[PDB]
């Protein structure tokens, strides 16, 4: 039991002064001057904002990938998220091609058991068969999964060509699941990788050039039009480019339910990082899609302000220096990914709220609420109201923090925002009504987190069903 | 006290089964299986949706205009809104040029005392001076006004040119008031009127021709760029054209807070109505901006679906055949306006929700919540939650109604949708906790409604303030 | 706008020939041979007195009371007032014991929405608690209330005992509010009722005997000495007895601000009405305090001439024959109250001015100006001057009226001055600058009236503050 | 022309912030921020109260009386008033017995010529005849007299017995004039003087004992009951006693128009002053009626608070020590009279307003407005309104003054309030639009004052006529 007193509550749509009482993992009461019940502890939020805790819908804790295993595991990752105000995640079960989805699912459940805060899974469709379709049904009905990931890159690995995307998206529709997509054209990437390697361009500066922005635009257009065609919603992960974002706006402008995710890295970093002359420094930044020329960062902010990008995530996929160095003589073999779970909320607040680019309300929407609506977890999560999960962050608008690999809780030796100072930080993080992060002190305990099931058929399927019924074809009499 | 039992509650975000208890003007409790307190009636809403009652932010009850007085008054018009599910209105105080705003405000407050449902005012800036600027402050500080209308058409009457728009918008920023605008280029309208009359085209068929869609798009661009330049939000009334909508989309794509209102008539009728062979019929459709060719309807529906249009309203401004007939020999003298307060919600439900263009949540957002947020009345209005005003509509998705001047409650002899049959209707309407419409029985009572005051500084001005500091000029030294 | 021409202006202090221009709710100009602005209507007031319209600070429109509801509602009652030259009222919010003051105020505000002329509210303190005290402060700071009513009668219902009277009067002093009192000793009344009923004396003739004059004198004494002890002003409603009037005179002769109100009915009728041979007719007169032996009348006229009574009112509280008949076998169950709003001015004029007891100036003082000063509405009301509200009555000293239920506009089947003919009548009544009564034609409109907010700390509080300083207790050292 | 800027206007009934513009002897405008018209001087009234100038309706400038002539003359007396905030006086024409009234009038007009501020006369009826009766008519019709003084004391000089009172009062009624009376029983005074002196009690301490309070109460009773009987108003000068005040209260409580004037001396001093061991000090206080035992002072304050005393004045009748000393061996030969014209307003303000005994509005009523109303000069005087005479005083509540014969401007060697310190004083005094007292400086000019006519029939005669219509006695037939 925990009563937060004196703060201003801030939701995705309003702000008001009120105390919030938590017990048994839930919000119990919200109102002015509530009394403390005996047993309960008190937290003074005077001068602070109390917001729904962050949901990071894009994590890869201890992912085996590109020859190795991410250096952050489910506990260290989730604990670091907590230190940064993030209170739940959604990670990805990634079966190898031809591996049973269910078997990969149970393996991933075993790995995620050590989570310190709430977690769930998307499941990736890395090959296709009747078995796959059947196992998707089983995951939805029995394992609380309602979203499936598709990768349009990684040729001769896990790439889904059209036949798969069509068949899988069709199945998603049958199941009321949300297809999500990593959108980059895998043929062009493969092709550009070979050509650049053949020219002797082997360093990280080659990485951006192996996948310039139109490669992402193309795949997005494609995913979106497959989606339009089969009558499914669509969530595109890590949008980095104007081209991809413009495809998103074009589709929403026709009334299509398409949602975009953006990472802080793509909002704040440009592709000059990859030309850095220290190898390890430049490789620190190697992720897909890569950081982009500067005109792209402002397009993405505009996307957030105009309602064409809807959520923020980190794609938290950590590799240490020695692991990155696997691609020392071949950039295509640098394990791809950057850390960011701890730093998402602060970076977005600092660059977005302080600048007056975003409101506090949009900050909540973009850090928790939209993700929760999209994946059918609202108002269980991403909401301050009676009966909702007690996942909250007490935000100190004038608190200072300098981001650094020497000081972060992320178990990785590199921070893409090394040396950056932000104003506005999580002074306290509450998960399941417990205080897990309190002014410098992290109290994450392995296994405290719960697996979060997400029901099928978010509400967008209502609307889609009325549309499909309205446009059912009818034969000419004769 | 009134208990609405057995319905599905539908808000701007979600749908869930619960009972809602109203008393003393407010929603007191929401939940399943609520007990009936002693002395409270019960309403059975099984198989029905219970939604916030509609807010129509654009009405002109008993307006004196174009040489006469609108045939619907504040009583009959609010009563008619109630019969159609609309529970509050915002109307316009329109001073003559050189007439004191406070004086016209007090005349309109006198006329509105007969309202049967909650009501409020925007106040129009029809001329400029220091005194006008002073009176604006007093209206905001003392009389619950937080928005000011400007007309960009009506040359040689109430048109505001650039010098007034600039001075007034600047005053709005200082006061935390939202500037709203009627966007048509008045010089062009004037020119084309003169020219059509010179050509010998004096009939109603000449009206759309006198104000083609680019005249709206120009003026929209202008007011929008003025707003951008001075750092204010902007609300555009009765957007009817692709051109204006495209200007709004363009502005919003750059992060600018621009809002757009649309009428059901502009969503559903085209300009063929002006060619009707019966003079009075043609004249009945005469309003500004006029009905447009079909491509514009489609573009406006997509606007609603993409979030570039935000509110619905009616521009409820009623004149009977004998009043319209004042322009018998000169289309420019036909009093401009049509009726719609009663029909807005069902028109929109029937066209948007049954077709699957809009979800029920977006219907709620477009008919109340968004208006409420924009004008700083949320969650007092547009919300089903404890403490909120008990303004509600119970909606029968299988009910039917044919729109007709023979049977509508609007005190006017013409309906622009004569003969249209809708499916999905308001079975019951509740205002201030009272059952004012019940399945064919209208129980509106003169005077019952309250003047609704709207606090200044909706949250958008906070964001703008931070934005302004960030982008302030900095002198060169040295 | 309204030009009243050729009348003699009669105020609380002077009479002079002048024309009076009304526009925008207010008196715009006063002067000899004013010019008629175009659009303005002219009212010919030749040979008439133009006085401030009547204020009746004691009404109970549609009161639920003694197991029923008054037959006059806020529209019918205020329309009737207007026809009788009365242009505004103060009515009473009467919470049930243990009911929130705010909740009652809100209910009453909704019932008064239908009022046709300006109206206000006193709020009754019918029980006591910290929350009552808080609510009193809120009514005063936000809801325009500056007077609180207490009942010393009605044992075992809403009686305020001495602990409540002290606690409330002290709270009124804190808030700059005026305490008002219904002064009868509830315990004596309770006791005499039981006694008379046990003797089998069940008819209306018992009603006066159940509450003889000394019961009023005692309560008045008590409320006055409480007020004196705590340092507050005091207003005593409906003074009917020599004894209570002598208590007011005694207090005032020691420099205490005590005000007294009187009804025309206690000026003009005596207790023989209760021995009427027709049950229903005797019952028609039952109100509290009841009508008195005849020497009380003459004492009250003298109160008015000496400045020991200050206001006139009606305690307008209407019950039809059927409702009175609820006490057919038990006088204590006959609903208490009589009608008067329409008749007060003419009755006072005819008995007071025509006989020469009172000057015309005293008549204005007693009918509007004093009430206005006492409750902090002077000179907004009860004054003829530029800028005051245009609430005016045009009084024809040669006119004549026979009072009758058959023709009065009060919605009740009984008039306590049935068959009385008066000389000097209101020919026209103007409220908010509109002509609402005119030579026999009532043109009152539902809802037209406005809620009139009354500020705290009328000027008697400055004097009491300096008194209190001079009387401060000085300690002796240790 | 004089603009008085930034003061708070204080009247007999309200206060409000406004400037006041005077020109041509008159108030021209009253409003917030008035422009200084050219030619006009400006007076900074910031932080001060602007009030109608005092009217002293009881002065005896250079009166021949008790074998000598009053040491103050019309110029020095009116000058002194100005310095004390008094702007107009009413003095007395006192003809000798058998002397023509017109004759004494013209002499007194010659005397009053030198006045520095506005002045008028009452005329004393010191004997009776058909000629006296005729001349009274002439004085009212041609010389702007509307009030006649009667002396009930001074046996064997100017005393009017009952037959003169009756005939003069009846004649006042025929002419529309107001009877005023010095009420002491002359026979009892004469007897007591004789008896005190035969006892050898020749000192000033015998002076009070020669005319104890009941001698005043008796004459007041008698004057009142004459007025009542003949149907006239009545103004009683210098009331000093409980007894007389109680007769006033009793008469007013029968609805009779009787007014009471009081002097600061009788509010503030007691009879112990006549016992001072120094002869000439004790003789300084000798006037009629004498100062009284302390209980009379609190009773008079209460008469003022209760509305049984109506005006303040001074009976300004100055004699120096050597003239007083004429009664060194015989108190009955001490010329009677004290000074106070200069001190009235400050004494009343300090003792009445600072104490919280009176409001500031009451202070204005008591120092000018009621006198004005009573003698038919309202609103020419005693009023702050457009068209009134610009007689005004600017009051500095924080100013201080110590009253001394050594420093006052009154041309007399004695001050009955020597050494008394007052808080609240007139800083500036304006008469006929001109600043005559300012910052400690007097600028009075001999002859500047005008003679002020008072028209007959003040409105009290309207009420009285209504009564006399109703007293038609009717013969018996059945
Ligand atoms: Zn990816
Ligand atoms: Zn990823
Ligand atoms: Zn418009
Ligand atoms: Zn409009
Ligand atoms: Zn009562
Ligand atoms: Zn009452
Ligand atoms: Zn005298
Ligand atoms: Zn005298």
């Amino acid at each position: 039991s925990l009563l937060i007193r004196g703060a201003t509550v801030v939701t995705h749509e309003e702000s008001y002064r009120a105390d919030v009482l938590c017990a048994n993992g839930l919000i119990q009461a919200i109102g002015e001057n509530l009394e403390t019940p005996s047993g309960c502890d008190v937290l003074d939020g005077g001068g602070q904002y109390l917001m729904p805790g962050g949901i990071d819908p894009h994590t890869h804790m201890q992912l085996p990938f590109m020859g190795t295993v991410a250096s952050e595991d489910f506990f260290s990752g989730t604990a670091a998220g907590l230190a940064g105000g993030t209170t739940s995640i959604i990670d990805f079960v990634i079966p190898n091609p031809r591996q049973s989805l269910l078997e990969a699912f149970h393996t991933w459940r075993g790995w995620a058991q050590k989570s310190a805060a709430d977690y769930g899974f998307h499941v990736a469709i890395t090959w296709w068969s009747d078995e796959v379709a059947r196992e998707m049904g089983e995951l939805v009905a029995q394992h609380g999964v309602n979203s499936f990931k598709h990768f349009m890159a990684y040729k001769n690995a896990i790439m889904a060509a059209d036949d798969t995307l069509v068949a899988s998206f069709e199945r998603c529709l049958e199941l009321g699941a949300v297809p999500t997509v990593h959108a980059e054209n895998g043929e062009l990437v493969f092709h550009l990788q070979q050509k650049l390697l053949a020219q002797g361009l082997t360093g990280p500066e080659a990485h951006p050039l192996s996948r310039p922005p139109q490669v992402e635009g193309e795949a997005a257009s494609r995913a979106i039009r497959i989606a339009e065609t089969l009558g499914t919603p669509l969530y595109l992960v890590h949008i980095s480019s104007r081209e991809a974002l413009d495809e998103i706006a074009y589709a929403r402008a026709k009334g299509q339910p398409v949602y975009g995710e953006v990472l802080a890295g793509h909002l704040l970093l440009d592709d000059s990082v990859y030309r850095h002359p220290d190898w390890a420094t430049a490789a620190g930044y190697v992720m897909s899609p890569p950081f982009r020329p500067v005109e792209h960062q402002e397009a993405l902010w505009r996307g957030l302000q105009s309602g064409n990008l809807h959520t923020t995530a980190t794609d938290h996929c950590c590799f240490c220096a020695e692991q990155k160095a696997m691609g020392r003589d071949d950039f295509s073999k640098i394990p791809n990914g950057t850390a960011g779970i701890e730093d998402r909320m602060a970076l977005l607040w600092d660059a977005g709220v302080n600048s007056g680019r975003l409101s506090m309300h949009e900050f909540v929407a973009l850090t928790s609420t939209n993700t929760a609506k999209i994946f059918n977890l609202f108002p269980r999560k991403g909401a301050i109201r009676v009966g909702a999960d007690a996942d909250l962050v007490l935000w100190d608008p004038q608190g200072s923090r300098t981001l650094s690999a020497a000081t972060h809780h992320q178990r990785v030796d590199f921070n893409i925002f090394e040396g950056r100072t932000v104003r506005g930080i999580p002074s306290h993080t509450i998960s399941q009504g417990k205080l897990l992060w309190a002014a410098g002190d992290l109290r994450a305990e392995p296994g405290a987190g719960r697996y979060v099931e997400r029901p099928a058929y978010p509400s967008v399927y209502e609307v889609l069903g009325r549309r499909a019924e309205r446009q059912r074809p009818v034969a000419v009499e004769r």
